[PDB]
């Protein structure tokens, strides 16, 4: 029996090495993952490659790796697919800490964008549950952390934490991470799939894939948001993606709004990402 050897980043940056038979599907692996993680609350998180256009794509979980990394190395993160609208009712701890460990990669990279409060507010949290209680020792008027809070970091957002930091005393990791979620969750960006797209008229979007629905950003005036009860059907075909809207109250005819993709690869993710979010966000 042939084994193929993985390579998967985890949310900590580390990187862990295992093997599966070289015709696995893509569970297999994430099994592998999730036990050395300790997870049990698996439903929300997936595996993710770079394709041959160096495209983030989910590992489908049902298909064989080989037939979805094709010419590509077997190399993957660990990611969260589904992010909880309410983290509070995950069963576990060590779900919401994967969950935060996700998010501050999602503000580090500025996916996920936050007012300079809500940055230094998340980062007090962090420091929180890693370093426990504000010590005086392990900073002075000059302190900067080792902890990556921000897309750009300034000696004010440092100074910031450290004052919101000194009032969580006594806070344990738990209850930090549980209120880190409690603010991210909020932000109008949280767990907001985006991909880029042209309307029906060429006029360039972005289209946003999440628990609530599909959003399309034309521009800072009017966001079209749908729901997912309000979506009945999802299909692409060449470059394009269109959405079945059902039909308001009295009204004949359900509405078809189409969008232009970059390419058929971009065109069929967006349609596999949107049919999972309302699969899964129906079951909660
Ligand atoms: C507040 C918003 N920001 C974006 C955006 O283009 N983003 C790219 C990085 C994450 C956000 C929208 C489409 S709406």
């Amino acid at each position: 029996p042939k084994s193929m050897q993985c390579k998967v980043i985890l949310l900590d940056g580390s990187e862990y090495t295992c093997d599966v038979e070289k015709r696995s599907r893509g569970q297999v692996l994430f099994d592998k993952v999730c036990e050395h993680l300790n997870l049990l609350e698996k439903d929300y998180f997936g595996l993710t490659y770079r394709d041959a256009e160096n495209q983030k794509n989910w590992l489908d979980p049902a298909k064989e790796i080989k037939k979805q990394v094709r010419s590509g190395a077997w190399h993957f993160s660990f990611n969260v697919k589904f992010y909880p609208p309410d983290p509070a009712q995950l069963s576990e701890d060590i779900t919401r800490y994967y969950l935060c460990l996700q998010l501050r990669d999602d503000i580090v990279s500025g996916r996920l964008p936050c007012s300079f409060v809500t940055l230094a507010l998340l980062g007090s949290y962090t420091v929180q549950s890693e370093l426990g209680d504000y010590d005086p020792d392990e900073c002075g008027s000059d302190y900067i952390s080792e902890f990556r809070f921000a897309p750009n970091h300034t000696k004010e957002l440092e100074d910031k934490v450290i004052e919101l930091h000194k009032s969580h005393r006594g806070m344990t990791p738990a209850e930090a991470e549980m209120h880190f979620l409690e603010n991210a969750k909020k932000l109008s960006m949280y767990g907001v799939d985006l991909h880029h797209a042209k309307d029906s008229e060429g006029v360039e979007i972005m289209l946003g894939v999440c628990a609530s629905g599909l959003l399309i950003y034309r521009d800072r005036l009017r966001i079209n948001r749908f729901a997912w009860p309000k979506v009945l059907k999802i299909s692409y075909k060449r470059n394009n993606f269109y959405i079945k809207i059902r039909p308001g109250e009295f009204e004949q005819f359900e509405s078809t709004i189409g969008f232009k993709l970059p390419n058929h690869r971009a065109a069929k993710r967006l349609w596999k990402v949107c049919v999972e979010h309302h699969t899964f966000f129906r079951l909660l």
